[PDB]
C-alpha cells in the first residue's frame, strides 16, 4: 500500500495567493505521509478572458521556479520525499509567436522530490462547449492544443498516465494510456457546475472501470475570484467533489462538501487489488485489435 | 417522439415456453404503440453447460422461423408495424465444422415488420471472467464474431447493435457512433455481482461518451435450466444437474439520464417504454461537438 494525496483548491487571478495555498497543501501532504500529491488544472491562475490569460501566463515561469524551490525546501524540512503533479499555464514559445500562434499552453507538470520537472503534458482536447444551462466557453481562443501523447511516468505510486479535465471525455486516450502500461490515471480539472453535477463522478468511475486503473481526480471548487485591480485599470465556478477511485469503480476517497476552499484527501493504493481485478477480468487479452 | 419498447424477461431452457413469453411481449409492445421492441441476449434459451448449449442451438432456427411468422401475424392482426431486435443462438455452419469449430453463435437479430431478418450480429467480445464473490467461460460454448455490425436504418433512427460484454470495450461503442449511430442497444444476460457494480455505470457512460440514446434489455431472475429429455440422453444424476441475472432494464438519454427503468416489484416479464427525441440528441451534439474535436492525428 502506497499513499496518495489529492488536492482541492480555488484558484484566483492572483499567483502569489495561489502559490501560498499550493505550498501549504503540499506541506500538509508530506506530514500525512503521501508519496505523491495531485493538484488541479490551472492551479497557478484562472483568468477573466483570453487577454488576461496571456497577461498572467507571463508570470507562470516565475510561479514554477518558486514552486520547485519550495518542494526541495519542504522535502528537506520534513525529512521525507514527495513528488508533485500540478496543472499550470505556460506562455507561447519564441518559435510559437513567429509561427503566428500567440496562445498559452494548458500544462500538467510532474515534479520529483529533487524539484526536477519530469513531464510537461500539454492538454490535447480543448473545452469548446456551449454548456446546457451554463456558460459558452471556448478554450481554444486562449489555449493552444498539445502535440503528443504523454509518456507513462514511473511514479512512487506505480505507473502513471496523465490527462487534463476535458481529456476524460475521449475514452480512446485513457485506453491508450492503459495499453502503454498505466496503473494509475489522473484527471486534474477545472470542471464547470452543470457538466460536473451531470458527469464528473460518472466519467471518473467509468474510466476506472474501463481501464482497470486507480483514478485520481483533483478538482477546482466554488466561485473563483478573478479580481485583478491592476489589470482591470492599468465568470468561473467549479464543481469540486475531488475523489480517488479504485480499479473496480469504487470511490475510496472524496472531498468533504462542507469545508469551503482548500482541502486535502488521502487514499492508500493497493497493487495487489489492482492485479487481482485485471487477472479476474483480463480485458487487455480480450480486445479485438484485428477489428478496432 | 419515436416510441421504443425494452423487454425484460427470464429465459428457461425451454424454447417453446420462451417463445410464448416473447410473442406476448411483442403483442403488448404493438398495443402500446412502440415502433421497435428490444429483447435481451439469449431470449431463445439459456443452457446448463456448453454441451447443453450446442444441443439447444439446434432448436433455434425453428424458434426464429416461428417468431418471424408471429411478427407478421401480430402486425396483420393489429394493423400496425413493429420491428424486433432479439438475442438468440445459432448452430455452427458447415464451414465452422470443417475448421473444427463446433461452437454456437451468440447472435443479435434484427427482424422487420415483414418478418425479414436484416441483421445477424455475432457477439465480438465473449465473457471469460472470474466473477468476484462463479467462474464463467463463454468461449467454451461460443465462437467469437468476426464482423463489425452495420448501422441499421430503423423506424427510430440510426441503430448500432452490441451484446452485453461488448459494453466493456468503449472503442466498439465509439466506432458505432463514428459510423453514424444515434441509438445503441446492449441486450444482455448480466451477472448479479457485475450488474450490481457496473450495469448502470456502463450504460450511462456509453450514453455520455457517444451522445446516443442507450437501450438496455436485460435478463432477470433465477433461470430454470431443467431439460429432463436432454438430462436423460446425456445420463446426468441429480448432483450433476445455475444462472441468475441482474435485470434493471433501462433506457438512457444522450446526456446520461435514465428516462425509463424496469419496475423492481414485478417478477418475470415486463416491458418499459420511452419516447425518443432526435432534436434532444441533435442539440446535445451541437453544444458539445465531441466528434469534431477528437485527435485522430494521434489515436
Ligand atoms: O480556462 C483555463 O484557464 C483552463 N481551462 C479550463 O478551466 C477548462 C474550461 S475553458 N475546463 C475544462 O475543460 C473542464 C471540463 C468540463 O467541464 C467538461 O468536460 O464537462
Ligand atoms: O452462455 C450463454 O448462452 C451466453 N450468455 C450470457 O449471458 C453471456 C456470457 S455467459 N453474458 C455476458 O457476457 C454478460 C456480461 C456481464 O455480466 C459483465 O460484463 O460483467
Ligand atoms: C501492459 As497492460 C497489462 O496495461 O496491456
Ligand atoms: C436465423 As436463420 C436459421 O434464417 O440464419
Amino acid at each position: 500500500l502506497k499513499r496518495v494525496a489529492v488536492a482541492q483548491l480555488c484558484s484566483s487571478a492572483d499567483l502569489t495567493k495561489n502559490l501560498k495555498v499550493v505550498k501549504e497543501l503540499i506541506s500538509e501532504a508530506i506530514q500525512k505521509k503521501a508519496d505523491v500529491v495531485f493538484l488541479p488544472e490551472a492551479s497557478d491562475y484562472l483568468s477573466q478572458n483570453p487577454l488576461h490569460s496571456r497577461y498572467l501566463a507571463q508570470k507562470s515561469p516565475k510561479f514554477i521556479r518558486q514552486l520547485q524551490s519550495s518542494i526541495t525546501d519542504l522535502v528537506r524540512d520534513n525529512s521525507r520525499n514527495i513528488d508533485v503533479s500540478i496543472g499550470v499555464h505556460l506562455p507561447p514559445s519564441e518559435q510559437d509567436l513567429l509561427e503566428g500562434n500567440d496562445r498559452v499552453r494548458n500544462v500538467l507538470l510532474y515534479i520529483d522530490h529533487e524539484g526536477k520537472i519530469l513531464q510537461e503534458y500539454q492538454k490535447l482536447h480543448l473545452f469548446d462547449v456551449d454548456v446546457p444551462n451554463g456558460p459558452i466557453l471556448k478554450e481554444s481562443k486562449s489555449v493552444q492544443p498539445g502535440k503528443a501523447i504523454p509518456d507513462i511516468i514511473e511514479s512512487p505510486l506505480g505507473k502513471l498516465g496523465s490527462a487534463i479535465s476535458y481529456d476524460i471525455r475521449f475514452p480512446e486516450f485513457s485506453l491508450k494510456l492503459r495499453s502503454m502500461g498505466a496503473e494509475i490515471l489522473c484527471f486534474p480539472s477545472a470542471f464547470t457546475i452543470k457538466t460536473g453535477e451531470a458527469h464528473w463522478e460518472l466519467l471518473g468511475r467509468a474510466r476506472a472501470v474501463d481501464t482497470q486503473c486507480y483514478v485520481l481526480m483533483p478538482g477546482q471548487v466554488g466561485m473563483h475570484d478573478l479580481s485583478d485591480p491592476e489589470w482591470e485599470k492599468q465568470r468561473r465556478e467549479s464543481w469540486g467533489h475531488s475523489m480517488v477511485i479504485d480499479p473496480w469503480g469504487k470511490i475510496i476517497a472524496h472531498a468533504d462538501p462542507s469545508t469551503v476552499g482548500p482541502q486535502l484527501i488521502l487514499a492508500d493504493l493497493d497493487r495487489e487489488l489492482l492485479q487481482e481485478i485485471r487477472n479476474k477480468m483480463p480485458l487487455w487479452n480480450q480486445r479485438r485489435d484485428d477489428l478496432f
